[PDB]
């Protein structure tokens, strides 16, 4: 039977999306700080890797308190990264190579060094109500003893309320003291968000990652007898009143009103795509929330439409080296069971806020994890370094610069909080500072294992994480991966299968031993697998090379061993 | 092609198992109390319903403090239910009809009126160490105040430690003061459990339900410097130190040592079966625990073999009227994903300790829930009344007799705790006391809806819960249900499918709208469903009767509506 034609999908429905952390990708000018000229110089890397789309962490003007998530000017480039002209060059060259480019949009908060905040604190007309400003809580017990409006706790520790001597009021910060929460009930704030997105779409951005959306809106004091209501206490004894986890964020996170803002953004974007034509511009939302609250980002039962997708963080939050094959299957099934019909699935294995994929799992699991990412239906999301199996870098207390570690931690505890280990410079090669920089003085220390783990080494050697990555992004061109069904089950506590099948097209089968022990399985239990079949990709430690023929229905897999098999059509 | 032949399964691998609560099934002698002669008089009901096996709640000599779970003689019958002769007659007549009969084995504890406890409290040789006896915790600062050995809390509220004046020590009771915990580190206790099981297997019992196994073993004081260690505090403000929920049962529940006892019971039972022949005698374990601790009842990765299965309580603990179709699918997938390879799955929708199925869900969902039970692979478990859709009965504070309600509750709270609503007498017909008794003075009040919900009415009327139950138990004789594959996915937030398929055999498809709203679905999305197909079973208010032909790919389902479709073989 001739292989059926499939209707090609819009680019965003099955792209490989790569997150760049610009400060740590490529330093072009020897200051130990990654920059836009650095990115331009290695845009060819994304073509070589089989990446369709890049999203950059924030590159806008910022005092760098939260390394770019504290934005003082939403309309220009951070000087350490380069100039507006460098950004326009990046977009032109990325587009020439057929890549899509997404920017990190940070709508929840602005730098306390923004004109928005300076004018708001000064009560200039039109800015007075731009942020959440609150009087001290009345103190009938001791009148005029200053109390915060409520018990709300910052994501970076301490009160979410900061006193302004100038304004004689508290402002809200869910993040750092320097990150001031906008009032999303103010129509002028909502207009300014459209102004920012229009500016960057007009420059030719292909869309946005939407930062920290669960924290957009907090309880209206009009609904709580003219005060900000206290969040419920957790009652967990390990947390004092200044420590994140002391409260349950009932009045400060996942408010139903936030989704109305997201649906308004999507309406604006749909209108922009209709009026401008060309490639669909998209929004992908960031929010760590339960399944119900996560799926509302897609849209609601009234038929409102939201983000093209909310990020799926399940491989960060719900799986690790403690997981067995049944855990892998049960967590993979969660997105696919709960996602609305017509929704596009996505898979995230890492980001700049979490430990690196091989550290959360094991070094011998890198290939199997990248195979899951690329072989599951929908969109594969890769964090800078996953394509070469980068591990967390050692960062001392002395070298730690993450506000979350510095605010929540001390020399003895900082490792529980710090995001710095996942932000160490990218391993290009075995030259000074792993080819990230010509300087030995990098903004974070280069990981100690860059001699063993670097892109140039993996491009030369016969078998590598990066060559596996390339083989997998290439496989995504096949109709079976773009349009095929999926079947996923555990064969044992150690090994699971994932079958992509499509009548008249080749069958692809992942077999993954996620355990630390050898496992023998009966391939006769795998649906749509006829033997003999051919190894397409194997873990770097597999006895099987690509082109190896599987003939026996009895298969032994070593600890961490993953195979992709190519089998005849069904 | 002619239909493939299937190998006969051992009876326990696909039985319909019905839980009888004897006190509430049938009263033969007008005292308002269900009894063995009553059960004998209605054994024909199980044949009529298509039940393969019955298990009875406890019928052994008991002061009835916990209505039979407080046993004073494990070797004789409770006088209110009948005599040993009545029990032997029940086994003879059940076996003559082809039924298996299992007993409720209560190994964790004995009545304080048992000879074991009387002798143990008297420090009689051979009995002194039969229960968990402990000295008060030293009170150096305040030696005039006796302290219990630890902060452990009873499942029925209050301290798990009761002072014995006679023995001048505390004994452990995880359940009622009158339910004394055996010492499962005592070889003499372990031998007595074999003696009890052998006694009843020798009488002709086909196996046991194993009661309350998570509570078998508690921390050894030898591991905690000669004291019983305190359970950790929950920190939940709604519970004071005498209230269940005050502690996390780290030292009192799910200890790894309990499974070694279960594996020893299975070894004993395998040897008994080997030495006796005839129908395999089985054990089904009761335990409410997390997934890991539940699956250890089947066996362990080292090859130990435990219960034939642990009960699956997921439709009690994890699904309700709050659940949508995606929840139904994700919870059904939990047992099927985590159960060990070669394990027999089972499905429990109710029991005498939980609210009745139609009360936990909705009255309009009874048929769909009975269809899930019967159509999923493995063993269907039915609690007395589910075959006619019995609802919780109203029980006033004055009529309440459940120790858990009387200990934990008051006239204002009792309803939060009481199990009595699920124990009201069975609805045979619309006669006095719904045909359960000739007496109006029933041990619990007959539910007010018995004239509307009763077996005789459902046998006379053209469409009924009972007639659907009969059709479904009949359907389980088909190779597609005994040996077929399964596929389960949600079509929407409201409707899911469950497909049973087997090459050369008819395909069976459940479609169930679990929502309170209508839903229209595309049957083209259902695997292995070729149209036209025939309605095999419909919910009692479905627009479609058994025999109705489904021709259109678009299907509108009412709230609660459930269909089983019969479709051509794959
Ligand atoms: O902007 C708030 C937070 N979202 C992403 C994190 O890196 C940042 O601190
Ligand atoms: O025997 C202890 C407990 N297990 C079953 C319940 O009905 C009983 O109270
Ligand atoms: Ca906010
Ligand atoms: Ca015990
Ligand atoms: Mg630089
Ligand atoms: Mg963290
Ligand atoms: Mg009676
Ligand atoms: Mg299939």
């Amino acid at each position: 039977p001739p292989p059926t034609e499939v209707i090609q999908l819009d680019w965003w429905k099955n792209c490989v999306l790569y997150q760049i952390y610009p400060r740590s990708f490529k330093d072009s000018d020897g200051d130990g700080i990654g920059d836009l000229k650095g990115i331009i110089s290695e845009l060819k890397h994304f073509v070589d890797a089989g990446v369709d789309a890049i999203w950059m962490s924030p590159i806008f003007e910022s005092p760098m308190v939260d390394f770019g998530y504290d934005i003082s000017n939403f309309y220009d480039i951070h000087y350490e990264y380069g100039t507006m002209e460098d950004f326009e060059e990046l977009l032109d060259k990325a587009h020439e190579l057929g890549l899509k480019v997404l920017l990190d949009f940070v709508p929840n908060h602005a730098s306390n060094e923004s004109e928005y905040f300076i004018k708001s604190e000064a009560r200039e007309p039109g800015y007075e109500n731009f942020f959440i400003w609150a009087d001290p809580l009345p103190n009938p017990e001791n009148p005029g003893v200053r109390l915060p409006p409520s018990n709300w706790v910052s994501q970076f520790g301490g009160s979410a309320w900061e006193w302004s001597e100038k304004r004689q009021q508290y402002y809200l910060h869910q993040f750092a003291i320097q990150q001031v929460d906008f009032d999303f009930r103010n129509p002028a704030v909502k207009q300014e968000m459209f102004n920012i997105m229009k500016f960057w779409l007009d420059k030719g951005a292909d869309g946005f990652r939407l930062d920290a959306l669960p924290y957009l809106i907090e309880a209206d004091p009009a609904d709580h007898e003219g005060r900000y209501p206290d969040d419920p206490l957790s009652g967990l004894t390990q947390f004092e009143s200044h420590q994140l986890g002391y409260t349950i964020p009932l009045y400060t996170k996942d408010l139903i009103e936030l989704y109305d803002v997201v649906y308004e953004w999507r309406e604006f974007l749909d209108e922009y795509n209709k009026n401008h034509g060309g490639d669909t511009r998209v929004v992908f939302s960031e929010g760590y929330a339960n399944v119900s609250m996560t799926m509302l980002y897609y849209g609601n039962e009234d038929g409102a439409i939201g983000a093209h997708f909310p990020f799926n963080f399940d491989f960060i939050t719900d799986l690790s080296s403690k997981s067995n094959a049944r855990d892998f299957v049960y967590i993979i099934l969660r997105w696919l069971t709960y996602m609305p019909y017509g929704g596009i699935p996505n898979w995230v294995f890492g980001n700049h806020d979490n430990n690196r994929m091989p550290t959360r799992f094991r070094h011998d699991m890198v290939d199997g994890l990248n195979i899951i990412n690329m072989l599951l239906p929908g969109v594969a999301v890769t964090y800078q370094g996953e394509e070469i199996g980068m591990r967390d870098g050692y960062v001392s207390w002395e070298d730690t610069v993450d506000i979350e570690a510095c605010n929540r931690g001390d020399p003895d505890t900082y490792h529980l909080y710090s995001r710095d280990p996942a932000r160490t410079p990218y391993h290009w090669d075995n030259s000074t500072s792993a080819g990230f920089s010509t300087s030995t003085n990098t903004w974070l220390p280069v990981a100690e294992d860059y001699q063993e783990i670097n892109l140039a080494k993996q491009k030369e050697t016969a078998r590598s994480h990066f060559k596996n990555y390339q083989a997998l992004t290439k496989l995504r061109k096949q109709a079976t991966l773009s349009h095929g069904e999926y079947d996923i089950r555990a064969l044992s506590d150690r090994t699971f299968y994932l079958v992509r099948s499509l009548p008249t097209h080749d069958t692809y089968v992942l077999l993954f031993n996620v355990s630390e022990r050898r496992d023998t399985v009966d391939l006769g239990r795998v649906p749509h697998l006829t033997l003999p079949a051919t190894v397409y990709v194997s873990s770097i430690h597999s006895a099987r090379l690509a082109g190896h023929e599987i003939t026996s229905s009895q298969l032994s897999l070593e600890a961490g061993e993953a195979l992709v098999l190519k089998a005849q059509p069904i």
